[PDB]
């Protein structure tokens, strides 16, 4: 399994605490998202600075991204985006979303820019369909927005030796120079000068991410000091596991470990019933006696990510732990929850117009520009 | 010295020939510029393809550039630009000019972007003051125009291993990744898809340059094949030597080997009289007997670049008094430099801005090739 504690201490982060949560709830006048309460988003750098800044200036922005390497995203890919939806609503601040189409063109030898773009456009619909607030969201493709990033990229480039790049990201001498140079493009949007149409200069940036993105942003913090700009504030998520077991990451038969957003209710039912690891007894008699293992049961673990009502989760968790609820029942609860989530997602996605989509790419929205001088 | 013949064969170029010149004169209905006639621009790749292309389609574009590393350029820096002025007039085609401010920011550790920009703006005036046709010219700064270049840069990046970049340009592991990645930005404008406001896609590109730029464009030709786009056509110039001697390059006490465009008539006179190498005899008696060495005399060599009238040059060349030939050069330089400064001083913000406008109708002539 992934020892997340050993990552905190090795990468140099701090755990998000109960007092961080209360503080957040005080500043946003709203219950904190379950991801924070339940330790999904569990780690940070400079969170207190950010919260202090928001308290004084009612102002920061949120940055996250998606590398369009596949036509259809899975549930794990949406964790950061659901969290950004919450952050955006609760704090009432802009959210900027990078589609690193350059990255995925550069890293996949047989993929054309044209092919990457079909993936990007579909991915963007999936991203929008989580319910992002169009009025406070700016999505951009690096292939189209590089002109705005480049001056900042130049400064980041200048402050990154080839040695550092190769060491931090594990590049070798046969890698193309696009790969060597991409990380500066992922780092750039942490600096509000990249969005002059709607942000003031040197506004703090909150960067929600799965823990795999940290090498970029750990580097970004060193470079920020050299640029005399705010260090990016990071909050890291654990990985949502695959169905096969908790000691894994949901990734991409191998698609039987993954819930795709294009999956039908039929396919979801079958994946859960047949492939989702059960933490219960092998017999009903044994289950009644020993109970369910919550740490290993995939359906319970998934319910931690998806079920908004705390009481309902603790009710299910206690019954399953005690043996009062069967593996068949908890799997059935998950399926109903997933089916609802996925059907709502597809309903929203199908309904998106070109006009609605294009609006997310418009940097001159008045609601976005409220922080332009702020 | 620089053995230019050994470069041709090592880099893989071909010499420009008399038949290339005649061919050019036939197609442009105009005498060829002295740089070609006198072997200043001496080397090329795919020149015949370009000339044939122009004959069939009356269409190509010219690309060259300047790295703004100094507040004022010297005469050597203008050689390519004078030549582009001619090419632009003679062929009646667009000229695009890259200011590689990104390059010079990235290669000079103590230079800020803000400092580079003061240099760029001054350099741009120097470039314009050569007499470029504003109606057929597009100047751009990489810091401002990168959005238009990036898709093409990505493809060039993808087709360049770190090994290649390091080999071709001599980078090491302590160089910043900006340096490693810059060459693709220098290469990109060779592909007309970078100028969608005024060029059609996949239009041939003629790239005049001093021979030091060739590593970029030799690479650009290999990559062009992989991108299934036209290979850039190159024409290379020798270096205008420094005053110290012919075995040199004029390069930005060490400024006594260089004629800057900000130099006064007083400073020019002194640099020539005091520092310009003389190919005359050491004694007056010896000079009478052997004559001047034209191959080594800096003042004669400079006159090959600057004197437009062939007869006047051949008259001076046959006769060759070191004091007199130096005095001829000084008058020629002083005129050139004073005209240049006159023009430069006269440039308005409006005139300058116009060069950066990609939507000029005269520029859009080839938009639908
Ligand atoms: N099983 C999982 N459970 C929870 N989270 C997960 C899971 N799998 C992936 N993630 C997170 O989803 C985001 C997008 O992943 P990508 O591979 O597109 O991610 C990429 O290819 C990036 N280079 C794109 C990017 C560009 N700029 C950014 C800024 C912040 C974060 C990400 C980016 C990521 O945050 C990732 O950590
Ligand atoms: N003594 C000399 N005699 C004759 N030619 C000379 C002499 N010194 C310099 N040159 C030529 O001047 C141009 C600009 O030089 P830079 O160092 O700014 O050149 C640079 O720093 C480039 N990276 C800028 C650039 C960007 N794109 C281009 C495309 C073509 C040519 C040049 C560029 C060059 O053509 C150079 O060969």
């Amino acid at each position: 399994g992934i020892n997340y504690n050993k990552l905190i201490k090795e990468f140099g982060c701090s755990k998000i605490t109960e007092n961080h949560i209360k503080r957040i709830e005080k500043l946003t006048n709203s219950k904190a998202h379950h991801f924070i309460r339940r330790g999904i988003f569990f780690s940070h750098r400079d969170l207190d600075f950010l919260l202090n800044y928001y308290e004084q200036h009612k102002c920061f922005y949120i940055y996250t991204g998606r590398g369009p390497s596949s036509l259809s995203m899975h549930l794990g890919h949406l964790i950061p985006f659901y969290f950004c939806k919450y952050l955006q609503e609760a704090f009432n601040v802009p959210l900027v979303i990078q589609l690193s189409d350059d990255e995925k063109y550069l890293f996949n030898q047989n993929y054309s820019l044209e092919y990457i773009n079909t993936l990007t456009n579909e991915n963007v619909k999936d991203i929008i369909s989580v319910g992002l607030n169009p009025e406070l969201t700016f999505i951009f493709k690096n292939t189209e927005y590089a002109g705005y990033l480049y001056p900042t990229v130049l400064s980041i480039h200048k402050k990154t030796t080839l040695n550092q790049s190769m060491n931090v990201f594990g590049f070798n001498h046969s890698d193309n120079i696009g790969k060597i140079s991409y990380p500066s493009f992922q780092i750039a949007p942490c600096f509000s000068q990249c969005f002059p149409n709607f942000l003031g200069k040197n506004i703090p940036c909150l960067v929600p991410q799965g823990i795999d993105q940290d090498p970029y942003f750990r580097l970004s913090r060193d470079i920020a000091v050299k640029m005399a700009l705010h260090k990016p504030v990071v909050v890291h998520s654990v990985f949502m596991p695959g169905l096969q077991g908790v000691n894994s990451k949901m990734s991409s038969d191998h698609n039987n470990s993954v819930i795709f957003l294009t999956d039908t209710p039929e396919q979801i039912k079958n994946k859960i019933n047949k492939y989702a690891f059960s933490g219960g007894g092998t017999t009903i008699q044994e289950h009644r006696e020993k109970g369910g293992n919550l740490d290993k049961d995939i359906s319970y673990q998934y319910l931690r990510y998806l079920l908004e009502d705390d009481n309902k989760l603790n009710e299910i968790g206690e019954k399953y732990k005690k043996g009062e609820m069967l593996s068949g029942e908890i799997k059935k609860i998950l399926i109903d929850v997933l089916t609802e989530l996925v059907l709502k997602h597809q309903e929203k996605k199908k309904s998106l117009t070109d006009e609605e989509i294009s609006y997310f790419f418009d940097p001159n929205k008045p609601s976005l520009q409220k922080f332009k001088n702020m």
